[PDB]
């Protein structure tokens, strides 16, 4: 769950700018989603299939329990993911990262 925070944080810093969430907040968001049984692996969040269910669940949390910290974080995270998904050729970007690792 450490590297996931770093990656998400990196994506947010690139796409949200100064309004970017803290690493602690991303952690709290990911931690909650795990403990809710929503994210089985933290990396499931990267796939768009999880995005609506995450939004739904975090909206429920803000409404039912009055706790909206995580939903605000997710707003920022999801904006960053959408921006990233649009702007880039996805697999060339991955090819790049695996290349640097060698």
């Amino acid at each position: 769950m450490e590297a996931v925070i770093k990656v998400i944080s990196s994506a947010c810093k690139t796409y949200c700018g100064k309004t970017s969430p803290s690493k602690k907040e991303i952690g709290a968001m990911l931690s909650l989603l795990q403990k809710e049984g929503l994210l089985m692996s933290p990396s499931d969040l990267y796939s768009p299939g999880s995005w609506d269910p995450i939004t739904a669940a975090l909206s429920q949390r803000a409404m039912i329990l009055g706790k909206s910290g995580e939903l605000k974080t997710w707003g920022l995270v999801l904006g960053a993911l959408k921006a990233a998904r649009e702007e880039q050729v996805t697999s060339e970007q991955a090819k790049f990262w695996l290349g640097l690792g060698g």
